[PDB]
């Protein structure tokens, strides 16, 4: 019932590491935290998986402060999730972000967890959103005979449907109609090469396509 | 532009710095879950002097853990039950604008129910906050109490209570990140006491 000591010193070591990190930044730039604390308005909302590999801003060669960030299991945008719907609403309506990106990769454990028949308890309802993506694209995925190619295509279609879910929001549709931003993109990050790849989500075409069923 | 930056970033990472792409795909298990605000200033792993890969991450408006939010409850459940993370941290700072938005009587539409969680923190600590006359100092204390109640919400989860009872991990910590100095400040939450408090019910 007491906290093991190895957990207390693991925790202390973080603070030692933090003090050391501050010293080297102080040596490299004497006003760096002064400039950090200097204002900024993010231009990007980035939605990625909680299974992060590299900070968003560093992949994109931007300052951390130019990217407002959300990470969740399997980089989902479910209809009735007030968590992700609040980040989208705030980013669009308060930050007036010019770009929203959904970025996946082939090693998010969330998507893999969606395909195991196991009871993951509380996780099942969240990962149900990944299985709905399989249903929307069932013929395409059934016709890929290589398991690893099929899995990789599911990861990409999950990014694309998350993007479509962003585009379907009132905030994105109304902002785009009246100000021609934000624009939504779907990307894949390759861990093996460190390269971003555009899925070429057709924003203009997708936004037009959505209007029939989903306008405002 | 972004993709140019990305190619250049891969170069300096494989030219101006060392080649660590094998490590990127090497595979590791995070020892930390970090819950912060979507208004990021510095990557978690860099504040903590760890590899990005040692820290499983969630960011949301005002670093909240609301009871009925399946989004954050799924990251907690996965981190505890699948990743077997040894630490969960909630880290706030004084420039997440969600907390400030929660104190203006404005209708923020869809945001009202999310930010209602911040107003509930004011109510749980109303005497404490009413006694601070300086707006700025009162705001700063609200940011800290918001971290602490987020941490208490983590401790109250089935996943954390059951994991800690049977395996003595994870432990939960609340931190405040000071952007001016870059230093983490421990909020020194009552982990053992909250756990004992939960069993009274």
């Amino acid at each position: 019932d007491t906290v093991p000591q190895y957990l207390k010193q693991s925790h202390e070591r973080i603070f030692e590491n933090n003090r050391a990190w501050v010293a080297t930044k102080m040596k490299d730039d004497p006003a760096f935290f002064e400039k950090l604390s200097a204002g900024q308005t993010p231009e990007y909302l980035y939605i990625g998986c909680s299974d992060s590999r590299v900070p968003a801003n560093e992949i994109m060669g931007l300052e951390a402060g130019e990217v407002f960030v959300h990470r969740n299991i399997a980089n989902l945008v479910p209809n009735t999730d007030l968590n992700v719907m609040s980040v989208i609403n705030y980013a669009v309506r308060h930050l007036q972000v010019k770009h929203i990106v959904v970025c996946g990769h082939y090693h998010c454990g969330g998507v893999k967890a969606a395909l195991t028949p196991s009871d993951l308890g509380l996780l099942n309802p969240w990962l149900r959103n990944v299985r709905d993506v399989y249903r929307l694209h069932e013929q395409e995925l059934d016709g890929i005979q290589d398991a690893t190619a099929r899995y990789r295509r599911l990861v990409e279609l999950n990014v694309i449907e998350s993007c479509r879910n962003v585009i379907k929001t009132a905030a994105v549709q109304q902002s785009f109609h009246e100000r021609q931003f934000p624009v939504v993109h779907g990307w894949i990050f390759d861990v093996e090469t460190g390269l971003l790849r555009d899925l070429e989500i057709d924003f203009e075409e997708t936004l037009r396509d959505i209007k029939k069923i989903y306008n405002l």
